[PDB]
């Protein structure tokens, strides 16, 4: 059970409004024969176009929604409308394009995707919501054939050049004009009753019909998002690395010790209710505080109602001392709390477009992650940068410039001169914290806190 079987049935009920006639018995080989395409019995990597739903979870950083609607069938031009939000007319003869030919249109349609997952994945996934303009259109700008690499480099083949005839991956396929290779999944085959509105609005309220085809296009991934990471969550899956993975998680794990450590130290709270990862250890464990954990797995449609994680009858007073949110998503953190909170509005290479104003963070794992609301922090204010270090000023073992900073709580920057070893550890822990601020998470506190009452800490 590796691949899909091109001897495997394919539902036709969705494709006889376009393809009227079409036979009820069909396989993903007839499909694809029908689609204008010879696989030649090629044992060469490339052992069906259509792939399963468990490939397709894997090659999510690939997902590209794609729907075609027909403007007025080879005597018609075409809409092809993009989860990207692009809308390109073809003609035979919510990014809005005019009627061009076929050659044309095939040349930004290679851009377009490899501009779009150059830094993502080694391939494009054409998520679908198949009724047939779009599976009998592609012969017009995909070409298909063994698996192979790069012209300019050992990546494998996701375009092919007829100018030049050679074959290129997403980062060199300049000039290029066939798809090479691509996969899809038509997310009709998975069972659903009603038209694709129906079925995407139960779920979804950011993305509206305006009956252009890239909207169908960004509802479909969307619906197929939230079939595949809202409702189903499988936190077992690896991820390669495609960015900064590393620095980043290094970073919140450097930023969290510092956060609880330093707010334990300023206001000396007697007990910390550590609310989130069940797999959690103490962040600062060195901390004379009493370390209660309380189990609560990465929500993936809503964010927890607050009344539901304390509430219901543990230390049961959650208002004694600081509670603890690294990445645990609620409605509304209580006014005594340290909290990290994801912001689905980031940016970046790890980060994709989700279900209902969510986002699909990929970093090792996916997470699909709860729409951000600033609503959730209102009984806390923004906490701000600060670097805090009780260690001795020894410099050990890289060329200085004096630091002068008011956000190096240090004895040395107290005593006037901020000493190569805490200036060494400040830029580091400045630089971690940017690396974090930048992918998208955010930190809050609880009003009260402080970093004025971290001087009196050294004697
Ligand atoms: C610790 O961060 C990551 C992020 C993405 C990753 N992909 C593969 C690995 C390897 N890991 C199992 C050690 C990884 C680690
Ligand atoms: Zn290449
Ligand atoms: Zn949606
Ligand atoms: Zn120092």
């Amino acid at each position: 059970p590796t691949h899909l079987s091109v001897d495997t049935k394919f539902k036709t009920e969705g494709l006889c409004v376009d393809i009227p006639g079409i036979p009820k018995d069909m396989t993903y080989r007839r499909l694809i024969s029908m689609m204008g395409f010879k696989m030649n019995y090629q044992v060469n990597g490339y052992p069906n176009m259509f792939i399963t739903r468990e490939e397709a979870i894997r090659h999510v950083r690939a997902w590209i929604g794609f729907d075609v609607e027909g403007c007025h069938g080879t005597n018609l031009p075409l809409q092809l409308g993009f989860s990207t939000g692009v809308n390109l007319v073809a003609v035979p003869t919510p990014l809005m394009y005019k009627g061009l030919p076929w050659n044309v249109v095939r040349i930004k349609i290679v851009q377009m995707l490899s501009d779009t997952l150059k830094n993502l994945s080694d391939r494009v996934v054409f998520v679908l919501w198949a009724h047939g303009f779009e599976l009998t259109s592609m012969k017009y700008f995909v070409k298909i054939g063994p698996e192979r690499t790069c012209c300019l480099c050992d990546r494998r083949a996701t375009c092919f050049s007829t100018a030049s005839d050679t074959y290129a991956c997403w980062h060199h396929s300049i000039g290029f004009d066939y798809v090479y290779n691509p996969f899809m999944i038509d997310v009709q085959q998975w069972g659903f009753t009603g038209n694709l509105q129906s079925n995407h609005d139960l779920y979804c309220q950011v993305h509206g019909n305006a009956h252009v085809a890239s909207c169908d296009a960004i509802m479909t991934r969307c619906l197929a998002v939230h079939e595949c990471f809202v409702k189903r969550v499988d936190w077992t899956i690896e991820y390669p690395i495609i960015g900064d993975e590393l620095k980043i998680n290094a970073a919140c794990r450097k930023v969290q010790h510092m956060v609880v450590k330093a707010a334990l130290l300023a206001d000396k709270f007697p007990v910390l209710h550590d609310i989130g990862n069940p797999k959690a250890i103490k962040c600062v464990p060195q901390a004379d505080v009493e370390w209660k954990f309380y189990d609560a797995q990465p929500c993936s449609d809503k964010a927890y109602k607050i009344e539901e994680l304390f509430y219901s009858y543990h230390s049961d007073k959650f208002t004694d001392g600081v509670c603890l949110f690294w990445n645990c998503n609620v409605d509304r953190y209580p006014a005594n709390s340290i909290v990290c909170r994801f912001d689905t509005r980031v940016l970046s290479n790890l980060n994709l477009p989700g279900c209902d104003g969510g986002s699909l963070y990929v970093n090792k794992h996916a997470f699909h992650t709860p729409a951000f609301d600033k609503s959730a922090f209102v009984n806390l204010k923004q906490l701000p940068f600060f670097y805090y270090s009780d260690s001795p000023c020894e410099s050990h073992g890289i060329d200085y410039v004096p630091l002068k900073s008011a956000t190096c709580i240090t004895r040395c920057n107290l005593g006037g001169a901020v000493c190569r070893h805490h200036a060494n550890e400040y830029r580091l822990y400045l630089d971690a914290y940017n690396m974090m601020i930048s992918a998208g998470f955010s930190l809050w506190v609880y009003k009260q806190f402080d970093t004025y009452n971290l001087w009196n800490t050294f004697t």
